[PDB]
């Protein structure tokens, strides 16, 4: 039958940041319904799941299972830059985008003119610049549409009250143009006591892949967002849409849930940066970080 | 003290009802002091998620009336694509009034805007997102994408599709909306043959607003689960900044001490084939039994 880790216990929906995950897990395992999809590879599917990491003096890294913490950074930073080439995250050694980047994905979107790579108007796009024509992944896009972003960062300094500090990639208009729609549809940040929080609504979770990535990922953008706004990280809350687990994830993933976590790892920025562009791979140090071995989860195209 | 029914138990995210009274019970016990735009002030937390069944069952809140006519009235304005408060209100729906009105309008600078112009809001951006907004009654037959409509062709051709979303949150526009949507986005989702939907919603009036929002999210699925053919499943709300306002505080603390009630029931009277095609007479609500309404004020 399932067996897990004692630590677990009741898997049903801050402190042991980590178990959250699990838990998560574990409830899709034991409670989650078989639906098909879009890659015709089948999952377990629960809709509709929420977990808190606290952010604070602790950075949420998986440890059960190392997580491609290279990729999580140049990811971002490629995102901040508006990148929408995929080919340009790829030359930094981080690969997770070319497979819907490839000539023959591009192709099977009917998307047969456009250069490979190109992604078309995704998240580093939308960001920075929502609302903007999308000619290509090299057009200059220079004080065109909405800056999202550097908007979420003065509002925080102006007003940290506001309700109203979203970030959101889902874009009606342009989602045909999209190889693949936004998994992340919108980020909301809140403030209270001198610390910021983030809550990350996910439309689609591949809790196996793309999960653990991107819970690392969110937390990075909020260390980095406190950072240039003076304020402490607080809670990362991650919202999940169709929370789902790859037929062909669920033994791997019955293996990490008999693992014992570690302490999360700590993230050190390692000087005073001023603005959201400036970040550069090189002031970031993950000091701690003691996981146990990768598991391959592979990904459904 | 705080002091509650003895059903609450545990407040930590039998009835759907109890979620509702355990989030508000939460926020009294462990929220924090947080200011706001309107100068009230609040008790808030960040990130709540609450499961409201859909079957046989109908999420209208028995420990306090819900003004059902105005949801009601207020979902079939959207699906209109109308954005004029005054239309709304003709209905004896008061609720965009305020945010209508001449003085709140000129508060944003606005001042040449007709009276009851709630700005590119939700039935304009879920029936023409992406549309260049002028004004409240101008003509936007074919601009924009009608995702309402798309989300149903979708639900019904590809129910497993992980896309299904309608969202009003349009950074373009917000300079031009008398309020941006407290409720960006919502997503549906089918499994064994019943429609389900999840809100986002980024702030919450936990005393006003809120009980309002998720019977209107309910009616909206109830509505689609039928063009469809297939069943309710559940609602899933999620909050973003999760909040009582201090001059709510009295009213739920009586709210909390009220024993809830079995939820009614929502009844589609004739077989209904366009989402365009509901009209208020389509709907009845059974065995709605609440406690009496408790004035929540609305702050701005
Ligand atoms: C079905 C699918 N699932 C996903 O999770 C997904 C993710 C992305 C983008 N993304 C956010 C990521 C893609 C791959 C990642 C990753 O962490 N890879 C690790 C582990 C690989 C493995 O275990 O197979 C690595 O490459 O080392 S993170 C794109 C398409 C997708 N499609
Ligand atoms: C601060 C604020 N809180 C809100 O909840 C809010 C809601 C709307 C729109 N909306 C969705 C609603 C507004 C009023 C509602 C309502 O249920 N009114 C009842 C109860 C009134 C009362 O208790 O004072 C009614 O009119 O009978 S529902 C607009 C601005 C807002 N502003
Ligand atoms: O950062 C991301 C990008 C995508 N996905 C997953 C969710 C789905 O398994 C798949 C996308 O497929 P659709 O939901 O669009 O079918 O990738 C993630 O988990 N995280
Ligand atoms: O349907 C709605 C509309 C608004 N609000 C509330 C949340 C806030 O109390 C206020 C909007 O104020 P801001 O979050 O935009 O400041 O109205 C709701 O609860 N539901």
């Amino acid at each position: 039958m399932l067996v897990v880790g004692s630590e677990l216990q009741s898997d049903a929906q801050p402190r042991h940041g980590e178990l959250q995950y699990l838990r998560q897990v574990e409830h899709i395992l034991r409670c989650g319904f078989k639906k098909e999809d879009r890659t015709g590879t089948g999952t377990l599917s629960v809709f509709g799941m929420q977990a808190r990491y606290s952010l604070r003096d602790e950075f949420p890294l998986l440890t059960t299972k190392r997580v491609f913490w290279k990729g999580v950074l140049e990811e971002l930073l490629w995102f901040i830059k508006g990148s929408t080439n995929a080919k340009e995250l790829s030359s930094k050694g981080v690969r997770i985008w070319d497979a819907n980047g490839s000539r023959d994905f591009l192709d099977s979107l009917g998307f047969s003119a456009r250069q490979e790579g190109d992604l078309g108007p995704v998240y580093g796009f939308q960001w920075r610049h929502f609302g903007a024509e999308y000619k290509d992944m090299d057009s200059d896009y220079s004080g065109q549409g909405v800056d999202q972003l550097q908007k979420v960062i003065d509002t925080i300094k102006t007003n940290p009250d506001d309700r109203r500090i979203i970030m959101c990639a889902w874009n009606p208009k342009d989602l045909p143009l999209m190889a693949l729609p936004p998994c992340h549809a919108l980020c909301q940040f809140y403030v209270v006591n001198g610390e910021l929080s983030c809550q990350l609504y996910q439309r689609s979770g591949d809790m196996g892949l793309g999960v653990p990535f991107n819970i690392a990922s969110y937390a990075l953008l909020t260390y980095m967002i406190a950072h240039i706004t003076g304020l402490q990280p607080g809670d990362f809350v991650h919202t999940l849409g169709d929370a789902h687990i790859y037929l062909n994830h669920i033994e791997p993933l019955k293996i990490q849930l008999q693992r014992e976590p570690r302490p999360f790892p700590k993230l050190k920025i390692l000087r005073k940066v001023e603005t959201i562009d400036d970040f550069k791979v090189e002031d970031f140090q993950i000091e701690g970080y003691n996981p146990h071995p990768t598991i391959k989860m592979e990904m459904a195209v």
